[PDB]
């Protein structure tokens, strides 16, 4: 799971905790 400040994608990298805030966790 993507870690705080890492980037996230809805779609590909869900963040461990909450959803992705919009590019990055």
């Amino acid at each position: 799971c993507k870690p705080k400040g890492a980037p996230c994608s809805p779609l590909m990298y869900p963040c461990c905790t909450g959803p992705c805030r919009s590019g990055k966790c």
